[PDB]
């Protein structure tokens, strides 16, 4: 279909409006980004519209495309549970227009994100391993954390992972992150890469995500454009799309 | 309950044995091998049988249990669709005896195979590279060959894997099984790997699973055990009593 | 020292423009692309050259280059034989000046394959994986088929790798290059990546090539300017100014 | 080869005594473990020993070897350069003796290893992981410990590993080893794994080595045991033999 970009110019945006062109099924109407005006939306005849923007205008953008008729794919971050009642507000009496909220848009991600959650409860041992490039300012990564966290939570009714260290270095075995390993490589021709590490007596079974550009949330953002007029109304997440959960 | 086991001096056989000896909800009533008449397990009062036994003897063992309304947990290979059907039959005279027959008793071989079905329809390309032991007999193994069938099954009605290769050495892009490469490579020191690979433009995933020992088809025995009676009649594989959906 | 690029415009040949300007003991003197007189290098009193050209120019270059005194880190491909003799007889005549010419400027590459070579003769089984993005024309890669080779060479007068493959769906067990399996994936999102996988009883060696950017040939060139006067005539291959013994 | 084990009844010297009977080139001749007496090596006319024994033995058992002209092949640990300096001492009484001792067997384990340092000084980055059974009891290893230790030295006059990390949580970023961070991974289904890393924009480099069981020293030694009397006097480490 028919397709509009906000924060057009920006790490995700432009990313974003090359791959719409680039794309057999999708033309590219509008690309708004910092101080434009909102009419170019409707001066373009767009039916979906991208926003990777930042969390202080983001709620202005919807409350416009709804009292409109413009489809939203959302992946700008800053996300609160009175925020989505806002958003869920806007679409009761507009209950035509659908629109959809990801944290993470990259397939592989939430793929990762699944799995280790499903297999969580199945294994021993459960480590993450990540991987990124030498520029990174936090360890471990946000992505890394989340996962240690989300399986933490599946294991909630499982012993500790188990360890017989009695005798180490500091900062060997990694960040406890609520008692999952979390330890963090960074390396010189690295981007950003993920292994989650499950394990039990007789087997192991490993998760990696590899991410080499911002292009990796892309295949995730052209997804939920591409099926954002299936299901009406508020979708949170790309994993309802995923047929997953 | 009480459980017997039949091929109780086998390779899995005796692992399991101890399992049921060490499981504290569990009973050993019985450890039948070469030569035990089946008698033994009705002298024991058996209520369930683990069998790892031999394709050759299975269908007589599965009789007499079946006829004694011996609740059976079969981890034994060589089940045909012939043979399943064989099982229903004789589960007619018996409304209350449940079979669970397995291929794969391996967690983390079923989860894998999972999610590598669930992965399929979101990525440009999928490979299999699958890595075992220099004494197998059959390339690819036949959990790889279950694999590609899978991902090919998943992938229906979008389009093959990207390739431009025009100049090749025969044998070089794997094994063809409907369409999704398989790689085999055969390597002393290894036991059984599989590696399943997704890629798209900017990201890439990958599920490693790797069976380094024969205990790891004890907690997929044990659970099928414990919940054997929930499902009367025969259920192929233990994909349902993983709680996957 | 005072250096130049033929092929300034061309893929490698930019990326090593950039990488001489950023160095701050080589002065980029020359960027010459297609159409470009060579008279330029001697006007910009240039003492070492980077050629990124073709097969079809570079010889011309390398006449031009030696009979001007200039020296020659050369990664431009199509070096026969001949060619090399060639270069050989130029530099009679030119005992002052040194020719680099590598197939490989890599030194990730170079390692690896070096590496591989010393491994070989102590493992039972040798392998070799590699994996392309999916626009790749030839399976195996060169690199890819010359590891199995150089590994093969190695392995002269050891059994052959341990293999009971008694049925397979042909393919699955690679390309045979001298006995030693390749295996080629083709998959989008990824780049130029190589495994060589050893394996005896008791363990297994496994050397892991990732290259991501022409930017991998980056440190190769540059070590081979710095070094270049330091051998009179042709040096072949990066790996003599690696010093691996 | 008249071969014998010295900790014949131990994990690993067991494991020699297996595959020095399993070995068609070489001769099981004598079986010793605590408390039985050095002269039955003599006794039953040994010409090489594998030592996998206790840094308080060792130097005693090699005085008595070196005294009756047998050879060594030695994997027990605790030796200092004290110690080499000895048993160099009493060499020079037996010029016709040799001995080899080795802090690591795994042939694979050296080349990777050695892989390591030769690698260590084209990159920006090293870094190095290992990966164990949840039964050890030291993180690191002392593998990744000694590996993190040589690419440290390999790197001197290189500037540090480039890092950016201005905000972490404690443990994260692995133990600094020399300024190699080396991180720990304790999983049930594995058994001791080491991986190390190298990169600089453009590419990166690994070496894995995986060792299966106590195996993984047996080609090590026994090609150490074949070797041996090649070079008079003492050889340290296994790395000559492997004709780097
Ligand atoms: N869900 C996911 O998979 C991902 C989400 N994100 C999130 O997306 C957001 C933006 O992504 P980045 O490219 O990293 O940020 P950015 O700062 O590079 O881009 C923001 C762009 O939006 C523009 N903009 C600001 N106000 C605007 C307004 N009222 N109307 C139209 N355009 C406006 C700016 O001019 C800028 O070009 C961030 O909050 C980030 O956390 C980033 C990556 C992935
Ligand atoms: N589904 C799964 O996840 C797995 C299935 N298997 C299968 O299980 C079977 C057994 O495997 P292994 O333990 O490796 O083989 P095994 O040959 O070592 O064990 C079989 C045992 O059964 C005994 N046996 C033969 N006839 C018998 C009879 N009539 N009554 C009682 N015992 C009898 C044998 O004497 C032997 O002790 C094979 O078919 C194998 O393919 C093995 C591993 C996993
Ligand atoms: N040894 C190594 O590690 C590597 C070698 N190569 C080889 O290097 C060569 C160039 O590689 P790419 O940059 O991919 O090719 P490219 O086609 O992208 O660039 C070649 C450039 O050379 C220019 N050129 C043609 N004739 C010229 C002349 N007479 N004087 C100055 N410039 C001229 C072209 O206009 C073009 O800009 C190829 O033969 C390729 O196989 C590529 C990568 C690595
Ligand atoms: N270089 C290498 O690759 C390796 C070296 N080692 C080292 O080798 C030594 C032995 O290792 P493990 O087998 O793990 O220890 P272990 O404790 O299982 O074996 C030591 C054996 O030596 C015996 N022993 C003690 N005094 C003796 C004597 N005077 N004569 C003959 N036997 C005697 C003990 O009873 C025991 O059976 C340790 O120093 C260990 O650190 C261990 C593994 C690998
Ligand atoms: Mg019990
Ligand atoms: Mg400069
Ligand atoms: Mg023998």
């Amino acid at each position: 279909a028919r397709v509009g970009v906000l924060g057009a110019k920006g790490k995700v945006g432009a990313t974003m409006v090359r791959a719409v062109a680039a794309a057999d099924d999708l033309t590219l109407s509008a690309e708004l980004d910092a101080g434009d005006p909102l009419s170019l939306l409707t001066d373009g005849n767009t039916e979906v519209v991208i926003d990777f923007t930042h969390p202080d205008v983001v709620m202005g953008n919807l409350e416009f495309l709804i009292d409109n008729g413009i489809h939203a794919v959302v992946g700008t971050t800053g996300f609160t549970a009175e925020r989505f009642q806002q958003v869920e507000s806007w679409l009761v009496a507009k209950p035509n227009t659908s629109v959809l909220i990801a944290p993470n848009f990259a397939i592989g991600a939430v793929l990762s994100m699944h799995f280790a959650k499903q297999a969580a409860r199945f294994f021993d041992s459960a480590e993450v391993i990540e991987l990124h490039h030498p520029h990174k300012a936090d360890a471990p990564s946000g992505t890394a954390a989340r996962t240690a966290k989300l399986i933490a939570e599946a294991r909630k009714g499982l012993p500790p992972n188990p360890d017989a260290t009695s005798t180490s270095l500091p900062g060997a075995r990694g960040a406890d992150v609520d008692g999952i390993p979390v330890h963090a490589v960074r390396l010189a021709g690295l981007v950003a890469h993920q292994e989650v590490l499950f394990g039990t007596e007789g087997e192991t079974l490993t998760i990696r995500h590899d991410s080499l550009d911002r292009t990796s949330f892309v295949p995730g953002v052209l997804l939920a454009v591409r099926r954002i007029a299936e299901r009406p109304g508020l979708t949170v997440g790309l994993e309802p799309l995923l047929d997953l959960h």
